């Protein structure tokens, strides 16, 4: 968990979320398996 972890998580709140949180989530956390089939009703 570097300084960027908090930065990333904070800037996600600017509506950035996906692509920031996730990207860095990939490197920020060890648990990255919390997805769900939201809006995947034909996919
Ligand atoms: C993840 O982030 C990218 C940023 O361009 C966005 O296009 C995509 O829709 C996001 N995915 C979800 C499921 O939020
Ligand atoms: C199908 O895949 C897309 C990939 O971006 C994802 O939004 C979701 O899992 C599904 N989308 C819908 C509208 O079914």
């Amino acid at each position: 968990k570097p300084a960027w972890c908090w930065y990333t998580l904070a800037m996600c709140g600017a509506g950035y979320d996906s692509g920031t949180c996730d990207y860095m989530y990939s490197h920020c956390f060890g648990i990255k398996h919390h997805s769900s089939g939201s809006s995947s009703y034909h996919c």
